[PDB]
């Protein structure tokens, strides 16, 4: 299903987006 | 186009993903 592909990139890059502000986030408390 | 909108979603998470990155990689040079 190319529509569920789709999705399961975009979960995939949601997954993403949030781990990477996580990163943010904690360099800020760190820093 | 459920495909094209779809794409367009992907599109904005890579950017997205491109922005919040290069801004990790700022910070580290930073801090």
């Amino acid at each position: 299903g190319e529509i569920a592909a789709l999705k399961q990139e975009i979960a995939a890059l949601k997954k993403e987006n949030a781990a990477l502000k996580f990163e943010i986030a904690a360099l800020k408390q760190g820093y």
